[PDB]
């Protein structure tokens, strides 16, 4: 293992790439509609390699005339796990989700409806390129923990699109908002009368969905009734071609955890178990970037679950586990590769890699840089090209 030297520096560059991207569900007040608007990106792994991106724009407006909470800018962080019921013959999805609000550093009447376990019903009618379908869902939400458990069935037979592409459409009122953020919870504030949620979802290099849903209490049950229309999809594309992975590949060897700790400790130079903006900035400069204090704070804020302004070890483990579960785009892998490929020629040289290593305070001898190149060098040219790098980073 000088795969270790790759793994570590690789993970650090990937950590930086994560910290520079916007992966959460971003919520802002929409005062003209007495509600909220949101935007976010969803990654769907393509079975056999690559990612299909789905860019979401969202708007919510209350159904009733009672006052609602309009929030400051914040985000929701969602962890989703998809599975199959071994006893179910119908085309189906079992979903477990945990959702928590964050993004604001360190209580409405409708919030009272969510202090215990609430039953949920979901009904969707869809039409994608003229292929119609219906989905029925049932389960329960426990907003105390941000927790949803639901099972969905396609009641019309075979679903004509992959299940994962419908997860976001198929009850953000179940999100866990921390104590210091309770006044920013629009979704609960609008209950029991509910809200109208609208989205457009753009699948990159493919078609789009347009959705409209009514989310409200019907008796004791929170019911989400949705209609969806998809247009412009390619018959051979990822969606109509069913080329998307179904299953959360959510491994996590103890060994993987240990490699994430090695990367963490490159940032946590004082060994206190948390990464500060000073520390993150130290590493970013050594890699050739020059962020301002404000950008360092916004980067941390992206993964700072507890809002203390630092990336604690468990927060970094969570971020890295998610970064490994969902595939990076080509543009993101190229950006990582450009951290090493200092001149932009397509090839990481022994001189470039030594410059990176030496700038990160790795005390490696010229001989050991050579061993690093050789580990990664599939074609024997004495350099690491893009494809060799891509394989090294898997
Ligand atoms: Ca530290
Ligand atoms: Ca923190
Ligand atoms: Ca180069
Ligand atoms: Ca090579």
């Amino acid at each position: 293992s000088s795969r270790r030297k790759w793994n570590k520096t690789g993970h650090a560059v990937r950590a930086i790439g994560r910290l520079s991207s916007l992966e959460n569900v971003y919520i802002m007040a929409d005062k003209q509609k007495n509600g909220i608007k949101a935007n976010f990106k969803i990654r769907h792994n393509i079975e056999d390699g690559g990612v299909q991106l789905a860019y979401h724009y969202q708007q919510n407006t209350p159904i009733g005339d009672g006052p609602v909470l309009l929030p400051d800018n914040h985000y929701l962080s969602v962890q989703s796990k998809l599975s199959k019921d071994p006893n179910e013959k119908r085309d189906h999805m079992v979903l477990l989700e945990f959702v928590t609000a964050a993004g604001i550093t360190l209580v409405s009447k409708g919030e009272e409806l969510f202090t215990g376990v609430v039953p949920i019903l979901v009904e969707l009618d869809g039409d994608v390129n003229g292929h119609k379908f219906s989905v029925s869902g049932e389960g329960e939400g426990d907003a105390t923990y941000g927790k949803l458990t639901l099972k969905f069935i396609c009641t019309t037979g075979k679903l004509p699109v992959p299940w994962p592409t419908l997860v976001t459409t198929l009850v953000q009122c179940f999100s866990r908002y921390p104590d210091h953020m309770k006044q920013h919870d629009f979704f609960k504030s609008a209950m029991p009368e509910g809200y109208i949620q609208e989205r457009t979802i753009f699948f990159k290099d493919d078609g789009n969905y347009k959705t409209r849903a009514e989310v409200k209490f019907e008796g004791d049950t929170l019911v989400n009734r949705i209609e969806l229309k998809g247009i412009d999809f390619k018959e051979d594309g990822n969606i109509l071609g069913h080329k998307l992975e179904y299953n959360t590949r959510d491994q996590l060897t103890e060994e993987q955890i240990a490699e994430f700790k090695e990367a963490f400790s490159l940032f946590d130079k004082d060994g206190d178990g948390t990464i500060t903006t000073k520390e993150l900035g130290t590493v970013m400069r050594s890699l050739g970037q020059n962020p301002t204090e404000a950008e360092l704070q916004d980067m941390i804020n992206e993964v700072d679950a507890d809002g203390n302004g630092t990336i604690d070890f468990p927060e970094f483990l969570t971020m890295m586990a998610r970064k490994m579960k969902y595939t990076d785009s080509e543009e993101e892998i190229r950006e990582a590769f450009r951290v090493f490929d200092k001149d932009g020629n397509g090839y990481i040289s022994a001189a470039e890699l030594r410059h990176v290593m030496t700038n990160l305070g790795e005390k490696l001898t010229d001989e050991e840089v050579d061993e690093m190149i050789r580990e990664a060098d599939i074609d024997g040219d004495g350099q690491v090209n893009y494809e060799e790098f891509v394989q090294m980073m898997t």
